[PDB]
């Protein structure tokens, strides 16, 4: 197929009025800029993305749309620690710490909330900081990722 | 003289009523638990702290007090980038970025101000992120530090 740019995103429309086939990406695969995918319905579709979003493909991103037929990115659920801060200071401590670990971090709905992939040591760290948290199955959406602009590799 | 635990801190009494002699430390020396120092007046003072404060020694921490004589810690000024965030989201962004560089990071007076030692790569990153900052000669006091915990593996 060879898609070089997105068509838009399912958020723009009422999805039920369309028939939608998915490419299932794992949260860690969304920065893929050139790759072959077979869809959920078995269609082979190529990606040579000229200007990919810096952060990755997000839930809903439409790779192909013809008439009522859509092919959209879907992001698979993964085990996640949801973090709930109670102060600006604790927001800073968490983000600094998780930063020092090079672990992925995602904005939640509240600027005191975050999500990060479940790892026993991130869990242990949070417990040591006495930060309210819980483990659950959830979606890490590329548009909510915190950036790393000058990482030491 | 070998010091095993802090007596209090100068904030709790009136230093103007005492002879205070200081041990001068740079911000990056404040986490020593076992160390040898010379005070400003030339006195030798060794520390072996059974139970060091987790954040490091802070401005005014008292090593020794007897009669009207005190030996206290002084943290020297150093060149600091003061950062001024605009929102909690931006505080998260800054701390995570600085975290990934392993730069030291400290709270400022306001809950949206942070301080980080001056380093040119750190300055470039803040300019890249469009963050407000300026470079001042200023104190990084241990009790305001943000720290890094147990063991962290860096593939
Ligand atoms: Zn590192």
């Amino acid at each position: 197929m060879i898609i070089e740019r997105l068509v838009g995103n399912l958020r723009d429309l009422n999805p039920l009025d369309f028939s939608v086939d998915y490419v299932d990406l794992e949260w860690f695969e969304t920065r893929k800029k050139i790759a072959r995918f077979k869809t959920r319905q078995g269609k082979d579709i190529a990606i040579r993305l000229k200007d990919a979003p810096k952060l990755g493909l997000s839930q809903g991103d439409i790779l192909f749309k013809e008439e009522k037929e859509i092919i959209a990115v879907n992001i698979l659920d993964s085990e996640v620690i949801h973090i709930q801060a109670k102060s600006v200071a604790e927001v800073a401590k968490i983000c600094y710490e998780i930063g020092n670990r090079h672990a992925a971090l995602y904005y939640g709905e509240s600027q005191f909330e975050f999500k990060t992939p479940f790892e026993k040591p991130t869990l242990a760290l949070l417990e040591k900081l006495g930060v309210q948290n819980r483990v659950l199955s959830s979606k890490l959406d590329s548009k909510e990722r915190l950036t790393v602009s000058m990482p030491h590799s």
